[PDB]
């Protein structure tokens, strides 16, 4: 069913990635310093400031979108941006998308590790992570955009 590809993500792709986030909560869930509305600008900022910016596609459609916000060479990497279409949830693109993320950062950055920070309320995040090997290392706090604290759930993995 699922037949799912990935290539780097084109400015042709923006809008469509722009318009994954359905509410203001799954917007700070995978960018969290971005201010709803989402937009392409806003969008188009993140990528310029991080590396290996990818979409993951299927039947023709760019269903999945993830990058690097750190990468360290022979040392690590760490997802952000991990944003998929709001018609294709639960569909295996989050996890594909994972793994393609973590050949890059083996293959290209040398990594011997992954990091991924999730935040307390997804908890769909953290379970599907907790599903792919990553384990919980830290907790942070941050705020939301009400100022309300928030715990962030910092992960990690080894790059076989
Ligand atoms: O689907 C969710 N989380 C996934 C888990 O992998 C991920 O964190 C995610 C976050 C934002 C998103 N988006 O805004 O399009 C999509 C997936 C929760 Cl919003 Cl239920
Ligand atoms: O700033 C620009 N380009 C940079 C890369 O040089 C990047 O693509 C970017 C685009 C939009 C943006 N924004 O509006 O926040 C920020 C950076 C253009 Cl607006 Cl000139």
């Amino acid at each position: 069913h699922m037949q799912l590809s990935h290539r780097p993500a084109e400015t042709g792709d923006l809008e469509t990635v722009a318009g994954f986030p359905q509410d203001r909560d799954e917007l700070f869930y995978c960018y969290p310093k971005a201010i709803w509305p989402f937009s392409v600008a806003q969008l188009a900022a993140a990528i310029a400031e991080r590396r290996g910016s990818t979409v993951a596609v299927h039947d023709g459609q760019v269903l999945g979108f993830a990058n690097f916000y750190q990468w360290q060479h022979g040392d690590f990497c760490a997802l952000g941006n991990m944003m998929v279409a709001p018609a294709a949830r639960g569909l295996g693109v989050a996890r594909y998308l994972i793994g393609v993320m973590e050949n890059l950062a083996r293959e290209q950055y040398k990594a011997r590790l992954m990091k991924i920070s999730c935040f307390n309320a997804n908890a769909a995040g953290l379970l599907l992570y907790t599903q792919l090997g990553y384990q919980p290392r830290a907790i942070a706090e941050r705020h939301d955009p009400d100022g309300r604290r928030v715990a962030l759930i910092q992960m990690d993995k080894p790059l076989e």
